């Protein structure tokens, strides 16, 4: 039977429940997609604990917990195409990007939220691509315009977004500086990274200064904003350096960054907010990425799989944050 992931109250992961999902028909300009695998995102956990209640009320129409759905991306198969849509047909194997209800048996979404799956990949492999690689690409290339020979710092680089940025930075000839937790350090060293440091301490700043002779890095790809992490990031940022902030939680404003370092370009961005302004964004990024995956120059991320029945433990596993890469749920 068709189902949707819901929570009857905020604060505890235990109450994540698959509730009956009523059939929906794709109207004009709409596509119906049969969901086959869904990664758990960091923001999914935040919502489950009820930590974006204002954000969800202001920027979206979520007034109560009963209106909350889960899932920001997926892979699946087109089962219904509404009128007006010309680029899609039933049977097309697609990745979904930027929906809010991917943890459902079926979703109705725009054809602008869909890209073609690379045919040489498995469905489950392709599920590791959308948010990580589109966020990494937009931040590093679209905004920061990183070039070869440049040095880039990627924080918490064992996660989904950090792992994609690693692949992109190296393929673009940049020199990667990574930080991760101690028990993940070997794996990242073994991924092909010369400079692996601790994401859990602020002492990375001093280490970077020494490895670079005061220069620091031209680009930071950052998602850590607690304590004195932002100030420490500014210290390691070179003259004219570029600050990609993807946190979306308690970030510095443009003048606050200008107060400290006027030379640097500050790039705070929310990917789905960027699609809101330009509905072509996913299409363009993917056009610049699909050939790399086709020619096996870029690869799916490392992932662990959970069945849908164990959704709670899939969420808990991402919450404990001991993973490298992606956590992916298969659907029934
Ligand atoms: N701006 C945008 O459009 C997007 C925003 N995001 C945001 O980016 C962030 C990362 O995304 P994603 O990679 O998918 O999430 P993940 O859960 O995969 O990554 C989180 C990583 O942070 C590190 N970490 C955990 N706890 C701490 C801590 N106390 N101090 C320092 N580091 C810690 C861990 O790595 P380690 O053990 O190596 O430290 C973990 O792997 C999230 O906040 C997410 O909401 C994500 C995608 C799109």
């Amino acid at each position: 039977q068709p189902v949707q992931l819901k929570i009857a109250s905020y604060g505890l992961l235990k109450n994540l429940t698959w509730v009956s999902l009523e059939n929906q028909v794709p109207g004009v300009g709409e596509v119906k997609v049969q969901i086959q695998a869904v990664p758990v995102n960091f923001r999914d956990i935040l919502n489950a604990l009820g930590m974006l209640q204002e954000h969800n009320q202001t920027k979206l129409g979520i007034t109560s917990v009963d209106h909350l759905t889960f899932g920001f991306e997926a892979v699946g198969v087109i089962v219904g195409v509404g009128l007006g849509v010309s680029q899609w047909q039933i049977g097309d194997e697609v990745m979904v990007i930027g929906c809010h209800d991917a943890f459902s048996s079926f979703i109705i979404c725009s054809p602008n939220n869909l890209v073609a799956k690379p045919a040489n990949l498995k469905l489950i492999e392709a599920a590791t691509i959308p948010i990580p690689f589109f966020t990494a690409y937009h931040g590093l290339y679209n905004l920061a315009k990183i070039q070869s020979g440049e040095r880039v710092l990627i924080h918490a680089a064992s996660g989904g977004t950090g792992q994609a940025a690693i692949q992109l930075a190296q393929f673009w000839g940049a020199e990667v500086f990574a930080t991760t937790s101690p028990q993940k350090m070997a794996v990242l060293r073994e991924q092909g990274i010369k400079h692996v440091m601790n994401s859990r301490t602020t002492e990375f700043a001093n280490e970077i200064r020494e490895l670079t002779q005061g220069k620091g890095v031209d680009v930071i790809f950052n998602s850590l904003t607690h304590g004195e992490y932002i100030q420490k990031n500014l210290d390691v940022l070179a003259l004219e350096g570029r600050y990609i902030e993807i946190s979306k939680r308690k970030i510095w404003s443009h003048s606050q960054v200008a107060q400290k370092r006027s030379d640097i370009k500050y790039f705070p961005f929310d990917l789905l907010e960027e699609f809101n302004r330009d509905n072509q964004l996913y299409y363009q990024i993917w056009k610049k990425l699909i050939q790399c995956f086709e020619n096996k120059e870029l690869h799916p991320l490392v992932y662990k799989t959970f069945p849908n029945e164990d959704i709670v433990e899939a969420f808990r596993y991402l919450q404990r944050s001991k993973h490298i890469g992606r956590v992916v749920v298969t659907m029934p």
